[PDB]
RNA sequence: AGACAGCAUUAUGCUGUCU
RNA sequence: AGACAGCAUUAUGCUGUCU
């Protein structure tokens, strides 16, 4: 395993899970949501490559989120 | 005359400068792979070409999306 | 050699926004 | 009709992780 993969697969996971929240609201516009798609299927396959779960590596992206904000 | 853009469209616009915000600490903090950063640079990129169509700054688009980012994850349950 | 993701350029099809 | 951003598919060249 690759610490900086890694990281960057749980932060990727994490932001895609702020911008579905912002799709489920519908707030967000079409190209938006294309992206939304593209990346959906782009994570099963990084996840799925390297042995992790989705659900788990967004929680611990979330995590990573607020130490380097917390940093500013 | 001139007039903004539907409300979601500038909503996606703020979020995404906002997001690249966070992406960007990640990389300046060499805890990114090489491929978040070709994306990081791809965006930066996007993000000046869509603001100036849609006669944003992006610096401020940024604040505006980090309130935002913030209204739905507080809102989140 | 394979799996996976991306970047660049290309061609084709399309979506959105603005004018 | 144009500008901008994107998505899909194609081709070419790369980058990265894993086996």
């Amino acid at each position: 395993s690759d610490s900086n993969t890694i990281t960057s697969f749980q932060v990727d996971c994490y932001l895609w899970h702020i911008r579905k929240l912002l799709s489920m609201r519908d707030m967000c516009d079409a190209p938006f949501d294309d992206r939304l798609r593209r990346d959906q299927k782009a994570l099963k396959g990084r996840g799925s490559t390297l042995g992790l779960d989705l659900r788990v590596a967004t929680m611990e992206g979330k995590k990573i989120v607020e130490d380097i904000l917390k940093s500013e």
